[PDB]
């Protein structure tokens, strides 16, 4: 009865300790006083979220560093690059040749082509589905990203050299005042007047949306084209089907 | 002015046979009579499209027969395999850890933790949408594969087995009878039975379909949870907001 004593004895200091080994990408900040201290905690926290929503969108796995690895590389222009080509187009680009294949003396000469357009028209939602996910999310946070992130980051290195020049300038007895205040203000910048993020994602999750109600709502039309079978066909001296 | 003629006089060709150099991943039957030579072409066409749509609803990119391959390897028990993790679960994992990291005394608290249950929840979705792509379309059409199309192709082999047999002891002038009856009732049975694939590509749509409205009525509801900012935290002290 020991064993499973000392078992979850030192377990428990690796079930404690399992959060700080790993999700980090930058550096961090020196460690001033706690109410600029924890604005300059509040940046780093604020920098690793800012520089983690944009790896999300592009790949479908995103639980670890890698992805933020494919984020810190960055793309201003879209020139000579077409749209990735998505499921949908290629749901239907086999079915129009095996449509045009098959047979057109059978009732499936009224349907595989019904479905293809289908795909094809679902194929442009989510061609579509690529660009408004890398235009209104992936570009401005980009832009900000090497805009004033630089400059932010430029004016706290600024703090940090200097901090230690008027540490010199005031520890022997018998630059810092400008750039402090131009870095607390941007600190408080980018803590208090935070109006920035909420209609990011407020607008992401628009644009995520904006395309699920349409390809729904068109695949709801499908029924309707391929609607004739239970009605025309379901009649039909040939055979029986379902109504 | 002979140059451009000739550039589009041996390129018509090039145009014309740009179709028969792809699209092949099994032989061709034994080249019988046109009523019996089409319902085996038209058995191989129906061979190359019935193996020809479960390629395409679990990978993202099929316009090439290396998908075709991906779909010769098919599997029948789901024992010890997780579902796939999607985009909108890891849309929400770091998120859950950011809003938790961040700060609580900020609206944000407020707003992360609810774009964040929201792509929690839209995670379970994408789990059901990889579950409905393989268990009504990917399974019973995998079970015909390897259960009455061994039969069909078997009858079909002894038939053009024993054709060149009975040919053997027709053409010597001074087992094919009811092989070919077993066999040209499997092509008829695939020509003119074929009420198995309607339901299958018309629920196909409806199980792709079903997963969008409810993810976007699902989305809806963010704008409901998350209007609190334009209507309380718009007339706060602090700063003014979007309406």
């Amino acid at each position: 009865d020991f064993n499973v004593k000392k078992l979850a004895a030192d377990a428990g200091t690796f079930l404690s300790r399992a959060v700080q080994f790993t999700e980090e990408k930058l550096g961090q900040a020196e460690k001033l006083d706690a109410h600029l201290e924890n604005l300059l905690s509040k940046a780093e926290c604020t920098k690793i979220w800012t520089e983690k929503i944009m790896k999300q969108t592009e790949v479908l796995l995103q639980p670890n560093p890698n992805a933020r690895i494919e984020e810190f590389v960055y793309e201003k222009l879209d020139r000579k690059a077409p749209s990735r080509i998505n499921n949908p187009e290629l749901l239907g680009q086999y079915m129009i040749d095996a449509g045009t294949e098959f047979g057109p003396g059978t009732a499936y000469g009224n349907a595989l082509i019904k479905c293809g357009e289908t795909q094809k028209r679902i194929g442009t939602a989510d061609r579509e589905l690529i660009q408004t996910s890398a235009l209104n999310f992936l570009t401005p946070l980009r832009n900000f990203i090497e805009g004033d992130y630089k400059t932010i980051a430029k004016e706290r290195k600024l703090l940090q050299n200097k901090r230690l020049d008027l540490d010199a300038a005031k520890t022997r007895l018998k630059e810092f005042d400008r750039q402090a205040e131009i870095t607390r203000l941007l600190l408080e910048g980018i803590s208090s007047t935070h109006a920035h993020h909420l209609r990011c994602l407020n607008d992401f999750v628009e644009a995520q949306m904006t395309y699920y109600a349409q390809c729904y709502q068109y695949m709801l039309d499908l029924q309707k084209q391929l609607g004739s079978f239970p009605s025309n066909y379901l009649s039909n001296n040939n055979q029986t089907s379902v109504t």
